[PDB]
């Protein structure tokens, strides 16, 4: 009786994917089993970063746990040797970290640190976006319904998408997008919000995995640089090395950002985030706010942490992610070219999808054949999910260590899958 | 190098205690040890409920590390346990959960159910508070420093103290109290803002401390619900069994709250909170936004708090705590009769304080006696800390698991190191 004990305890609206709830009991790597014992390829779970049940992590975590685990007002290495261990992984002006328990938390604060420091409110954020559940981020929130409306000091961007478009039109699409960025600025401005922040997800995966004209991110800060406002890279879902080809998705751009929130990796699946930014900007926030976070930073986190980027680093998975990515792309452009029922082939690294079509010549979304390959792609052993404002976006997003032999297994269902649609 | 290492990557500003920052390298039970290799008791820390490594906790956590650790999104069996284990700590109404990372994402959650619930604003909270770090939660501190102005929806109450008035002179309290609030109430309507909640932590601890006359708590709870507002009890410090007399510090009023809030000791350190709350609130909700929080409700933190519970259940740390309590209060009692460094005896349970004052017959507070008396109890191997808005009570709240040995040690030093005192 499971899901009736859920209903009756954190309720019916929790979300659940599928039409029947899946109950995963237990994991190893890439490889999750059910309840019934019914084994599946994690084609979707960014959370478990370097697999599930990764004994590396556990052993670090229970060592830790049998030393001490205090908040960060006494002195301990555990916090200083993971400060230092991320940190190493930015260039440039970041160099300070603020820890955090969640990637709400790391946006909610990033917006505190800029709305203090520019003495402005206004928020540039995508159409169809998802930065978290706090009250400052519901009044921004434009991708999942919130009963919010959304905030006054908030514009919302159609950030272009170059996917199918021939090339002699991108630098129209480019044009007329950064019109539509300053005259978003000029509202904000008009209004008395003035402009704090541009909040982007790089691989805007929620807006249906956008490919972006190239100087349409640096354009946009520039702009808002003039405005006085900062710019923050929302690393969720492109962090940690899951694009391949940098470890932080902003590095996709010709940007450094002077805010980078992060959480779902991070710790395997503890509950961990962050905020990385400048000396500047955490010392002016520092002299400000008696700012503490009681859990944030405690050792156990710290050890978390420390064991996924140690399993990263020695497992090379960030650049055998960046070699698997591009024979996943090869082989999703054959699939494409071949499938009236597929657009355009998206993403990045091991972050990947493909927008799904009617057949019938009008290239129109078909969300309801997206549903259908999800649920046949279940019933073949392969979790997968989809996103994307017509909610026809397959989105394809495993743990880390997955490796070419499961791209294989992956690919080959997906391909047999699209064959059994219909016309 | 640590502390230098530190200011290099976290920074100078978070808040390290004592003059001499002190590095912890492991503890057990409650018992700590610094680098040196000095062996301290922990009179202070709140987040270790069952203590220091404790190895229940440590062993829930790993095994479930090596199973699985989704978030909740796919049906797992870890969180079901806990949310029935912790609302079967609840009565009354109080029957749904929203788990979270913390107790700021707690109180924050809890402000926006009410602010959408209620169509109001405004929120009433004592004038020496704090309930964690976001920028809603910011707009409403009172104890703390921060850089938003207290914010045009809030209305900051004295929260009134019956220690040392005449027990005459209380009524008088509780009535000029509680017009107060009507006053609030009504500049908060003519504002526009309205009432949404009523958010206090029932120990008022980092207030000092307080005693409340009794009625006060029922009778802002009467006035907030006629203005159309809900009424919050944030358990971070109270919570847990830490009164002695109820698991939760709500318990001490006559008021069944409806949010309760949560965070600090129930993973025993692990990032976790909740909002325990209504059927009909947490619908309301759920049909007006798809809430998600990715690693709530995760079968790791699920079995963390369940092992929390279960051992404080086996050791019966609660009924120990009221017992204890009652015991230490006495001996403070006595500390209080005979210093003149010392005015009122604060607290229940294992929550203890004393004021610390001049004795020079002014009763003033004595905010640098009492970081003279923290500091040389943390010479003579005793962790404790201060509280209130004069920076004089002395805040003692130590794991659940800390017995009558360690209260003598602990009160002990306490008398030594007060006759040390000009
Ligand atoms: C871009 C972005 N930024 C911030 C957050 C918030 O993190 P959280 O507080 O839930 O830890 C998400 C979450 N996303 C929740 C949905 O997760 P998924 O379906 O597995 O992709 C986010 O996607
Ligand atoms: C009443 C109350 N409500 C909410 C919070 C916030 O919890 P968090 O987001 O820091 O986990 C606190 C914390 N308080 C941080 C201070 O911790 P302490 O000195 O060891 O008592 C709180 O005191
Ligand atoms: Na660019
Ligand atoms: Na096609
Ligand atoms: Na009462």
């Amino acid at each position: 009786d499971l899901l009736a004990r859920r209903y009756a305890t954190i309720g019916p609206h929790s979300p659940l994917f599928y039409r029947q709830p899946l109950e995963l009991v237990s994991g190893s790597g890439v490889w999750l089993t059910d309840a019934q014992g019914k084994v599946y390829l994690d084609g979707y779970n960014n959370v478990p970063h370097v697999g599930h049940a990764n004994p590396a992590v556990a052993d670090a975590i229970y060592q830790q746990l049998l030393t001490v685990n205090l908040h960060t007002r006494y002195l301990n290495s555990r916090v200083v040797e993971y400060a230092e261990a991320l940190l190493s992984k930015f260039d440039g002006a970041l160099e300070r970290l603020f820890l955090t328990n969640s990637g709400s938390e790391a946006n909610e604060l990033a917006l505190r640190i800029a709305r203090q420091h520019t003495g402005n409110t206004g928020v540039l954020v995508s159409d169809f976006s998802y930065h978290g559940n706090t009250t400052s981020l519901a009044e921004i929130t434009t991708g999942l319904t919130v009963h919010e409306p959304l905030g006054a000091h908030v514009r919302a961007l159609r950030i272009p998408d170059v996917s199918g478009i021939a090339e002699v039109d991108v630098p129209v699409l480019l044009e007329q997008s950064l019109a539509d960025v300053d005259a978003a600025i000029a509202s904000l401005q008009a209004a008395g919000h003035g402009v704090s922040v541009f909040l982007f997800d790089p691989l805007f995966s929620t807006e249906g995995l956008l490919q972006l004209p190239s100087g349409y991110i640096e354009g946009v800060a520039t702009r808002v640089r003039a405005a006085g406002g900062l710019v923050i890279s929302d690393e969720v879902q492109s962090g940690f090395g899951r694009t391949g080809s940098g470890m932080w998705g902003y590095q996709m751009f010709n940007v450094e950002p002077e805010l980078v929130t992060m959480g779902k990796p991070m710790g395997n699946g503890h509950p961990i985030g962050a905020v990385v930014t400048t000396a500047e900007l955490l010392d002016e926030f520092g002299r400000h706010n008696m700012f503490f976070n009681t859990f944030a930073g405690n050792p156990v986190s710290s050890a978390a942490g420390l064991a996924v980027l140690r399993y990263m680093d020695q497992e090379d998975l960030m650049a055998k992610a960046d070699q698997l990515g591009k024979y996943i792309r090869k082989r999703l452009e054959n699939i494409a070219q071949r499938s009236g029922n597929v657009g355009s082939v998206r993403g990045r690294g091991l972050f990947f999808g493909i927008d799904i079509i009617e057949s019938d010549g009008s290239r129109n979304p078909a969300p309801a054949l997206t549903k259908i390959l999800i649920e046949d792609m279940r019933e073949r052993g392969v979790l997968i999910s989809r996103v994307g404002p017509h909610d026809n976006v397959l989105k394809m997003r495993p743990p880390l260590v997955f490796g070419r032999e499961h791209a294989d297994i992956l690919l080959g269902q997906l391909e047999l899958s699209l064959a059994s649609l219909p016309q």
